[PDB]
Formats: structure tokens, C-alpha cells, sequence
């Protein structure tokens, strides 16, 4: 007995293990290259991908297993099924689909007030009984899409088991406020923004027959593009939404109308109005005194002047344009061809992903607890779930213990973390009664009927029904039992509303997580995953809801002070962190503080956890082909759960879009401030990797 595993299951983790790593780095200069470089040097990030790496490659491998559950009839299929398999059928076929060009689109059109710019006498066939209440309330409460003012329904962050509508402002065309500046790096991305205008609108008037005039369709286009700048601009940046108890601001709509008033297209703005267009598709009746939260009162302060300087047109040519450059990809490959140069200025890809990879995404999206089925039956162990809910208490108990280590906080603030701990809710693989309740799975989709040669007919359906189910939930109570997440998705979860965390089953798998593979890869991958879940809670923004989901400040004056003063320091640590791909640009060190905590506390707590393993049940057998031991094991798996890298384009959107740090800063700035990785690397002090200040929260 030489004391090492020799298992088929040791050979594949050491294999893998090997593979990335680099180990002519020294791990205590990079601890990034140490573990993925021989990834890095492998590999190139494919034509149809953003970004490559160890996350994105499992994602690819899900997709096989969705293409396979989807694409063969089964006879004893029950309807829920069938009608997931026949939406993958209606997704897939592109012949039926560039057969109809882009008439679907054309047909929708008159539904929402037309495109000015594709419209011959726009003003005499919808201005005149043009209205922004109603402009805008059909976007929203048929096709989902909100341009302008978002209003939704959803959970009332101070009644976690009630719902009330919410005021913010929308999204954008681009993928963050900075594009709007349209020079330097954004100059391209802004520049084929409008050229798509400009090219769909084109499309639109050939197909219609009517007549091309290039330095009109550039007028039009470049003053939507104006607009939207002015939007932009007015529009809140993440780093002031960032503390949800001064985000949260209810008031009546009476309130709303004294204090928000705007003047459209000439007209004085009904809020009572635009809400109750919105809420009548659902037969609800709104009045005055509906409590309202208002996420965005500056916004909405703020486009009072701007919109009193454009016309109905103006408006609507923006408007319109918002949800037809979603459309696109569903219409004929002539229109689908018209997104190349955006998606390549925003995410540098040069062609799209695999018709069925993207129509088994899109039936998984929409369908999340039929494909879910589909998914575990095919690929999800039994007895897993039952060792991940072990998992899930250990590390829950080691969140309690090490409140007591904590010097920040006082006693008072530790029971309140505590019982906010002792009450998260832990949902793991899938909820049992979508492979066991045929009847609830039938009649979550009863409303849902596919037609195989309508795809266009399929998704504006989905688009209505899933709008229909959201503002129906306004007078209803929360679902208690509803999962956050479906299971074929290789993610984790936390709800600040619910208090809940979620693993679905995608992510129960190598490296994360096997039976069969050593504890020290368990622990360093799904037991951090595990910890980084549960920390959510306690983040800047979880930190602010108590154990039942309620927006209630449980923290006395100091602790919460002292949690500012120790979460700072990961600000200003990763806001250091320059990125070559974006450019040299430095991270945004606020906008990703949440998932840095969450990153530095859940791998203290799992490697915690994995110490407690090995004081009840000894070492393991060591694997072969590495000289490594088991805690050099831990760290590592953690690192190789981020190899990966990004194209350039998508670097420059991320570090503006992604609340998450990338994943060689969250190697980098997470070993950075762990005393026990440098202990088990045995890192010089001040080494790259051992710098002498180390931040810590949790
Ligand atoms: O870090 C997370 N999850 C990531 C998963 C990698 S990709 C990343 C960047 C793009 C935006 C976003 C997306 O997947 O859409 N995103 C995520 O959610 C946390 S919460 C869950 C988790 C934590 C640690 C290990 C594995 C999972
Ligand atoms: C695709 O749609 C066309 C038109 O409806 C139909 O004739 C053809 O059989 C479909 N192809 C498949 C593989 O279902
Ligand atoms: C952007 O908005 C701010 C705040 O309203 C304003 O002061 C500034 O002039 C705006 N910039 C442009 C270019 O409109
Ligand atoms: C909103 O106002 C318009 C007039 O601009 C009116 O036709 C419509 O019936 C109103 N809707 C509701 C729900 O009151
Ligand atoms: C970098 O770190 C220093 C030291 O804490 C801090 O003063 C500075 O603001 C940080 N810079 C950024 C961009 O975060
Ligand atoms: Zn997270």
C-alpha cells in the first residue's frame, strides 16, 4: 500500500487536474496560471463564444444532454412534454422559418403603433390616436418588452409573502450606460448599433414595398439614437442602486402623479392610466391609493425635460425598435444576418451558436420545469441529493461557528445572523414533483399550444403568457414552494425575498461535485458554491433582509458600520485590479463587492468545513500524478472551477455589466486574502499571492 487512490474516479479528477494546470508557475506569483495555464494554452475561445472556459464548457456539454432528451418522440410522453419537444421542432426548422421572411414581424407591427421609420404616414395612421400610456402599456403587458418607464409586478421587498407593483428605470440597446459615450472603445458598438437601426428598417420597407431614402432612414435612426443618449444619461448607475433600503421608496400612485408628473407628445401623463392599461389585461382594477415602489425617483425626475423635446414619433421610432431588435433572430436569415456587426462589437463572436443549442436553450428558458424533467431522468444520480444536503448543513454550521470568531460584530447582531442562518431555505437538484405530479406539469403549460411551423407564433405566445402570469401575482401571496431556479442549469442561487439557496442539479457534477471523487475537490468546489450561496445572504445587499425575506435593518448601528469598514477593503482590492482584456480598464470594485464577499467568505467556510471533515474521518488517499496534498488539492479544484478567458469586445461589456469579478480576479483577490492557501502553498510573505493586508468579512 503506497497510500494512493487508484479508483477510475481518482484517475479522471488527477487527469483533469494535470491537464490545466501549469506547474512550471510558481502558485505563490500566480496562483491563476498555476492552476490554468496548460487550459489557456490548450485552448481558443470558439467563433460562437464570448468567453471559454471551464463553466462555459459544461454549459456546452448540458446542451448535448438537452438535444438528446428533446429531439425524439416517446410514445408515453405526457402533453407537458410533447409540447416541449414541439417547441425545440418549431425552433429548429429554418427552412419554415426563411420561407416567411419577415412577414410575422410585419403582421405584429399594427399591435404596437407601428415603426415610424418603416411606416408610410405614420402620424395620420397612429399619432392621431397616439398616447405614450397606451404606446408604452402594450410593450409591457403583451410582449413583455418595457421601454421607457419599467413598470412590473413583483415581491414587496417589506412583505416578503406580498406582491405590489414597482417603478424603475429600463434597460438600454446597449449593454450599459458608458456606451452611450460612443468614443474610444464604445465608438464601434455605437456605431453598429445605429447601422442596425438603419439595415432592419431597410429590410422592413423592402419587404413592404415602399421606398429607400438612405439619408432619411440616417436621420431618423442617429435622432433614436439621440434619444436614447438622453436616457441613458438620465438613468441611475449601479454603484447608487447598490443599498436597497434607499432604493426602496412606496408612495400612492396620487403620490406618484403630484410629485412625478411628465408631459408627452403634449399631454399631461396619467400614471393611473398607463397603470391601469398595463394591469387590465389581467381584469385588475387600480386606484389612486395603490401603494407603489418607486426604485427610480430621480429617473423619473430627470425625463420630465427630456421628453417634452420629442415628438410621438421620436418615441415611438425608439420604442418599437427596442423590441423588434429582439425579434430578428426569429425572423428569416436575411434579418438574422442584419445583427452581425452588433454582435460582434458587443460580444466579438462572428457567427451564432448551433440552431439547436440556441432552440434547446430557449425551450429550457421557457419550460424550465418540463426540460428540468427531461434533464435529471437523464443525467441526475440518486443518492447525490441526499450527500449535497449533507454537505449544505455542515457548511450552515460552519457559518454559525465562526460568528463567534468574529470581532466586528456585537452579541446582539451575531443571534440575529444566526437565526437568519438557521432559516435559510435549501432546495437542491430538482423539485420532486415534476418528475411525480404529471398533473401540475400539465396544467403549468395547459395554456401553451405550439404550432410546429408557427415559431414566431410560439414565442410571441410565450412572451404574452409569461407577462400574463407576472401581473396576475399582484393581488396573490408569494409561492412558498416555488424554486428559483429550474434544474437543468449549471448555476447556484440565493433569494434575499425567499431567504432561499438553490443547487440545481447541472451544477451537482465534476468538478464541482461526485460521489465518487475526493472531498478535498468536493469541498473546494460545490462547498464553496454551497458557502458562497449562503454568504449572499449576508452581503451589502443580503445583509439588509432578516430570515423571512423582509427589507428590516436587524443590524445595531456599530456592526453595520464595521461591516462597511470591513467590506471596504475588498473594494478598493479588487478596484486594483487592472484587466488586460478590457483594455487595462480597472474592475469596478462596488458594483462587484457582493459576489467578492460572497467568494472570500464561501471558500473560508468550505475549506472549514473540509478541516472538521478530516479531524472526524483522517486523510484520504492522496491521487496519483500529482504532488500535491489534499489541502493543495482544495485550493487548486477551486481555482480550475474559473479557468477560462474572454474576448476583448465582451471583457469591455462584462466589466460594466457583470456583478461578478472575472474568474482570475476571483482566483487572484479571493487566495489573496486566505492565510490558509499561502499556509498550504507556503507563500513567502508578500509574495504576489501573500500580501500582508488581507481583507476579510465573513
Ligand atoms: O458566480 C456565480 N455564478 C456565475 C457562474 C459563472 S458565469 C457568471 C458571469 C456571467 C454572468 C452570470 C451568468 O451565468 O449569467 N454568472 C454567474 O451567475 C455564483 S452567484 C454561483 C457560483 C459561485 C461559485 C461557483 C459557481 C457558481
Ligand atoms: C419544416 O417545415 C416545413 C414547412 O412546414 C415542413 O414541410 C417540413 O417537414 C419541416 N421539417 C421537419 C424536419 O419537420
Ligand atoms: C446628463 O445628466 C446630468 C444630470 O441630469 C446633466 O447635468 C448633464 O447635463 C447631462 N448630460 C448630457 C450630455 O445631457
Ligand atoms: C386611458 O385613457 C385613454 C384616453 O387617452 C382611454 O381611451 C382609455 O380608456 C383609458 N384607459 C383606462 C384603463 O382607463
Ligand atoms: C486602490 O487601493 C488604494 C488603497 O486602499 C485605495 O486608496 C484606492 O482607492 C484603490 N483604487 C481603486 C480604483 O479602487
Ligand atoms: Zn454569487
Amino acid at each position: 500500500d503506497d497510500g494512493i487512490c487508484k479508483s477510475s474516479d481518482c484517475i479522471k479528477s488527477a487527469a483533469r487536474l494535470i491537464q490545466n494546470m501549469d506547474a512550471t508557475t510558481e502558485p505563490c506569483t500566480d496562483f491563476f496560471k498555476y492552476a490554468c495555464g496548460g487550459w489557456l494554452k490548450r485552448n481558443v475561445i470558439p467563433e460562437t463564444s464570448s468567453r471559454y472556459g471551464n463553466f462555459d464548457i459544461l454549459r456546452d456539454e448540458l446542451e448535448v444532454v438537452l438535444k438528446d432528451v428533446l429531439q425524439e418522440p416517446k410514445t408515453e410522453d405526457i402533453v407537458a412534454v410533447q409540447k416541449a419537444k414541439a417547441l425545440y421542432r418549431s425552433c429548429i426548422n429554418e427552412s419554415a422559418i426563411d420561407s416567411r421572411g419577415g412577414e410575422p414581424l410585419l403582421k405584429l407591427l399594427p399591435d404596437i403603433y407601428g415603426w415610424p421609420v418603416a411606416t408610410e404616414n405614420w402620424e395620420q395612421k397612429y399619432g392621431a390616436s397616439w398616447t405614450a400610456e397606451k404606446a408604452i402599456a402594450q410593450l409591457n403587458s403583451k410582449y413583455g418588452k418595457k421601454v421607457l418607464i419599467n413598470l412590473f409586478v413583483g415581491t414587496d421587498d417589506k412583505n416578503s409573502v406580498n406582491h405590489v407593483i414597482h417603478i424603475d428605470q429600463p434597460r438600454l440597446g446597449l449593454p450599459s450606460r458608458d456606451y452611450y459615450e460612443c468614443t474610444g472603445i464604445y465608438k464601434e458598438a455605437c456605431t453598429a448599433y445605429v447601422d442596425f437601426m438603419i439595415s432592419v428598417a431597410r429590410l422592413i420597407r423592402q419587404e413592404e414595398r415602399l421606398p429607400i431614402d438612405e439619408n432619411q432612414l440616417a436621420l431618423e435612426m442617429n435622432k433614436v439614437m439621440e434619444l436614447e443618449k438622453e436616457i441613458a444619461n438620465a438613468t441611475a448607475k449601479p454603484e447608487d442602486r447598490n443599498d436597497p433600503m434607499l432604493l426602496y421608496n412606496k408612495m400612492t400612485l396620487a403620490q406618484i402623479q403630484n410629485n412625478f408628473s411628465l408631459e408627452i407628445n403634449g399631454k399631461p401623463f396619467s400614471w393611473l392610466n398607463f397603470t391601469n392599461e398595463i394591469m387590465s389585461t389581467v381584469n385588475i382594477s387600480i386606484t389612486n391609493e395603490e401603494d407603489v415602489v418607486v426604485y427610480a425617483p430621480e429617473y423619473l425626475t430627470k425625463l420630465k425635460p427630456i421628453l417634452t423635446k420629442y415628438s410621438a414619433r421620436d418615441l415611438q421610432n425608439l420604442m418599437s425598435w427596442r423590441f423588434i431588435m429582439d425579434l430578428v433572430s426569429s425572423l428569416s436569415r436575411t434579418y438574422k444576418e442584419s445583427r452581425n456587426a452588433f454582435r460582434k462589437a458587443l460580444y466579438g463572436t462572428t457567427s451564432e451558436t448551433a440552431t439547436w443549442r440556441r432552440c434547446a436553450n430557449y425551450v429550457n428558458g421557457n419550460m424550465e420545469n418540463a426540460v428540468g424533467r427531461l434533464y435529471v431522468e437523464a443525467a441526475f444520480a440518486g443518492e447525490s441529493k441526499h450527500v449535497v444536503e449533507d454537505l449544505i448543513a455542515q457548511i450552515r454550521e460552519v457559518f454559525i461557528q465562526t460568528l463567534d470568531d468574529l470581532t466586528w460584530m456585537d452579541a446582539e447582531t451575531k443571534k440575529r445572523a444566526e437565526e437568519k442562518a438557521l432559516a435559510i431555505k435549501e432546495r437542491i437538484g430538482y423539485p420532486d414533483d415534476i418528475v411525480s405530479n404529471d398533473n401540475k406539469l400539465n396544467n403549468e403549460y395547459l395554456e401553451l399550444n405550439y404550432k410546429e411551423d408557427e415559431y414566431f407564433e410560439n414565442i410571441i405566445q410565450n412572451l404574452k403568457f409569461s407577462q400574463s402570469k407576472q401581473l396576475k401575482k399582484l393581488r396573490e401571496k408569494v409561492d412558498k414552494d416555488e424554486w428559483i431556479s429550474g434544474a437543468a442549469v449549471v448555476n447556484a442561487f440565493y433569494s434575499s425575498g425567499r431567504n432561499q439557496i438553490v443547487f440545481p442539479a447541472g451544477i451537482l457534477q465534476p468538478p464541482f461535485f461526485s460521489a465518487q471523487q475526493s472531498n478535498s475537490l468536493n469541498y473546494g468546489g460545490i462547498g464553496m458554491v454551497i458557502g458562497h450561496e449562503i454568504t449572499h445572504g449576508f452581503d451589502d445587499n443580503g445583509r439588509n433582509f432578516n430570515k423571512d425575506g423582509d427589507l428590516v435593518d436587524w443590524w445595531t448601528q456599530q456592526s453595520a458600520s464595521n461591516f462597511k469598514e470591513q467590506s471596504q477593503c475588498m473594494v478598493y482590492q479588487y478596484g486594483n485590479f487592472s484587466w488586460d482584456l478590457a483594455g487595462g480598464q480597472h474592475l469596478n470594485g462596488i458594483n462587484t463587492l457582493g459576489e467578492n464577499i460572497a467568494d472570500n467568505g464561501g471558500l473560508g467556510q468550505a475549506y472549514r468545513a473540509y478541516q472538521n471533515y478530516i479531524k472526524k474521518n483522517g486523510e484520504e488517499k492522496l491521487l496519483p500524478g500529482l504532488d500535491l496534498n489534499h489541502k493543495q488539492l482544495f485550493f487548486l479544484n477551486f481555482a480550475q472551477v474559473w479557468c477560462g478567458t474572454y474576448r476583448p469586445e465582451y471583457a469591455v461589456n462584462s466589466i460594466k455589466t457583470d456583478v461578478h469579478s472575472p474568474g482570475n480576479f476571483r482566483i487572484i483577490g479571493t487566495l489573496q486574502n486566505s492565510a490558509e492557501f499561502s499556509e498550504a502553498f507556503h507563500c513567502r510573505k508578500n509574495s504576489y499571492m501573500n500580501p500582508e493586508k488581507k481583507c476579510r468579512v465573513w
